[PDB]
DNA sequence: TCTTCATCGCTCAGTGCT
DNA sequence: AAGCACTGAGCGATGAAG
């Protein structure tokens, strides 16, 4: 019966992993994006000066 | 003690919620970039129609 | 009814901070 | 030094899928 303790202990092991591992995915993720959103915006910026561009699309967090 | 034993099993509640909550903050956060990312790139292509895409910004998946 | 396994709550044994 | 909040992880109970 200590098999079924190390397989009980394998399942837990990946899962918690398996969560640590989304968590990191979605900080990616949002790192990139954040990324991007700031040169887009300045980029946007430099093209057309005249528009306001925190206005029509505000900056979100983080 | 049942003291020690009852604040810990507390505090263990408290970690993994805050995992929890930290899981779906870092989901909000990415959703809501990749949100303002498509509103900026689509704002970016109305006003310079003629501004190459993906190619100042190279355009991330998810 | 009985496997198989992903999730997770309880517990232990630390870890880090002060 | 030593108490404190916090957490990695083994264990067992539960849920979900076959």
């Amino acid at each position: 019966l200590e098999i079924k303790r190390y397989k009980n202990r394998v399942a837990s092991r990946k899962s918690r992993a398996k969560f640590k591992q989304l968590l990191q995915h979605y900080r990616e993720v949002a790192a990139a994006k954040s990324s991007e959103n700031d040169r887009l915006r300045l980029l946007l910026k430099q093209m057309c000066p005249s528009l306001d561009v925190d206005s029509i699309i505000p900056r979100t967090p983080d």
